[PDB]
């Protein structure tokens, strides 16, 4: 029929040397025409085009070994598509609902079509890939080793298999409860999710070759010698120190949208990458974006980006933040969360320097409170880091603030992710975390408040004179009380001629004036945002 017409010109356009190929393949397509034959393999022809038609009926297609470089738009009944040795093929067509087979290796594939429902065994190794589409719900086998990629999209629960050998990977979604094998070997995962722990006693799982993590590794020895589970990694091989990107770099990766400035302020970081300590600070960046929380959430870029720019434009900022970083990478982890509130109450510090706060008291006790729920959760969070074997407490400190942020009113949150799940923090977990949250706020904000380094700064613009007062009295109180206590020594005949002496009697005397200038820091706070400092929970 039509078709005929189509396979005809097909061969006559071949190329010299390829119409005897090209001939034979249309024998085979003629015959599944005549006789419905379900199966169309194409030889290795070595064929550069293929027919822009082809039998509608067959449900299986195979073109192994050709020099193609696209596909034609595939028949709706094709269940098992085949195409290896084409490594010319960076893109495969839109894929037929009814496609239950999708074997594409060996090929340059760039880009994946959407996953029909049905699909159940995907082979796209040893191709050009970067990021997949989302999983069929049916699929069961999942091969994509020898590729670009680094991130794993969300895993069915019904995979059975996976391979992702010889990728880029930095860090790995939830795994399925039914995972038989696991292999993620030679990847850049620096950490694994808890689910892990969920799989079945008998599961192969294959981790060798990644920068695994110190204490990720004394969690698979745990966890390898209490649930039996068979999970091969090094262990003797030495341990790795991280070694730190040029800051430019690292900054470039979060510098990703396409406002006017962005990318020019990335280019800046080049010398702010020679400033002291910028490793440490160039090692948080890929820490924290390096997470899932950071591929599934643009908003958690929006933060980080915003918060460079104001570093890029004060020297002392950029510098006191850089020293921050150091405490995260000192330790090989845990001390991130302490170093990134730090990072912020400084940022903070400098905007009330600037007089952002200046005539907003208000604003600043409701960043005040902001700030304790959230150096409150680091608490938490640490506690929880400890209960959980595979998790830090960075990724449990940022669930709590997407789940927690309505309910503890975190607006400093820009993530918003209700789907997104952290195993091993329930929601009896987040509930605790809530009320110990709003419990810790209204019985000791006051106090808390007090040692802010914003409201000192805030105080120095707004209430200087009576702050100055303070300061000035403190230095006062503390003379008067090292003569107090220097003669009380001395009726007791005892001995005040060393300088040690001196030096300890003096902190007896300055411990004495920090104790009176905190009681008057207190009525000052009070006096001037006291109204602001009433209970916020209505608590049982």
């Amino acid at each position: 029929a039509e078709y005929d017409a189509v396979w005809s010109k097909w061969e006559r356009d071949a190329p010299a040397g390829e119409s005897p190929g090209r001939a034979a393949v249309v024998q085979e397509m003629r015959d599944c025409l005549n006789n419905g034959n379900p199966v169309l393999n194409v030889g290795a022809s070595g064929l550069t085009t293929l027919p822009d038609r082809l039998p509608p009926h067959i449900t299986t297609l195979v073109i192994p070994d050709n020099n193609l470089t696209s596909l034609p738009e595939l028949p709706e009944g094709l269940r098992e598509l085949e195409v290896s040795g084409n490594l010319q093929l960076t893109s495969l067509p839109s894929l037929p609902q009814g496609l239950q087979k999708l074997w594409a290796y060996n090929n340059w594939l760039a880009s994946l079509p959407t996953l029909p429902p049905g699909l159940g065994d995907l082979a796209v190794s040893n191709n050009q890939l970067t990021s997949l589409p989302e999983m069929p719900p049916a699929l069961r086998e999942l091969r994509v080793s020898g590729n670009n990629l680094t991130s794993l999209p969300a895993l069915p629960s019904g995979l059975q298999k996976l391979w992702a050998y010889n990728n880029r990977l930095t860090s790995l979604p939830e795994m399925s409860p039914g995972l038989q094998e696991l292999d993620v070997s030679h990847n850049q995962l620096t950490r694994l999710p808890q689910s892990l722990t969920g799989l079945s006693s008998a599961a192969r799982v294959y981790l060798d070759g990644n920068p695994l993590s110190v204490r990720t590794l004394q969690a698979l020895r745990d966890i390898i010698g209490h649930s039996g589970i068979r999970i091969h990694f090094d262990m003797a091989g030495p341990s790795v120190p991280r070694e730190a990107r040029a800051l430019h770099l690292a900054v470039a990766d979060w510098l990703t949208s396409a406002r006017e400035g962005e990318a020019a302020q990335a280019d800046r970081w080049q010398a702010f990458g020679l400033e002291d300590n910028a490793a440490a600070f160039s090692l948080v960046l890929d820490r924290l974006r390096e997470t899932e929380n950071f591929k599934k959430d643009a908003g958690f870029k929006a933060q980080i980006s915003s918060w460079l720019t104001q570093l890029a434009e004060d020297a002392a900022l950029r510098a006191k933040t850089f020293a921050m970083a150091t405490e995260a990478t000192s330790t090989c982890e845990d001390r991130v969360t302490h170093a990134l509130h730090q990072m912020n109450n400084v940022q903070l510090v400098h905007n009330a320097e600037k007089g952002e706060y200046d005539n907003n008291l208000q604003g600043l006790v409701s960043t005040g409170r902001e700030m304790f729920r959230l150096a409150t959760l680091e608490q938490i969070a640490r506690e929880k880091a400890g209960t959980l074997a595979l998790v830090d407490d960075v990724e449990v400190y940022l669930a709590f603030q997407n789940k927690l942020k309505e309910s503890l009113e975190l607006t400093s949150v820009t993530s918003e992710m209700r789907f997104f799940d952290v195993s091993g923090v329930t929601v009896s977990d987040l509930q605790a975390a809530e009320l110990q949250v709003k419990t810790a706020e209204n019985s000791g904000f006051s106090k808390w408040i007090l040692q802010w380094g914003p409201l000192h700064s805030v105080l120095e613009r707004k209430v200087p004179e009576r702050f100055n007062a303070l300061r000035e009295k403190q230095i006062s109180d503390y003379e008067d009380t090292y003569r107090k206590l220097y003669d009380e020594v001395l009726k007791s005949s005892g001995l005040v001629d060393d300088t040690d002496a001196e030096r300890t009697i003096g902190v007896s005397a300055m411990d004495s004036a920090k104790k009176e200038f905190l009681d008057g820091l207190r009525a000052l706070v009070d006096e001037v945002l006291g109204s602001y400092l009433t209970a916020r929970w209505r608590l049982n």
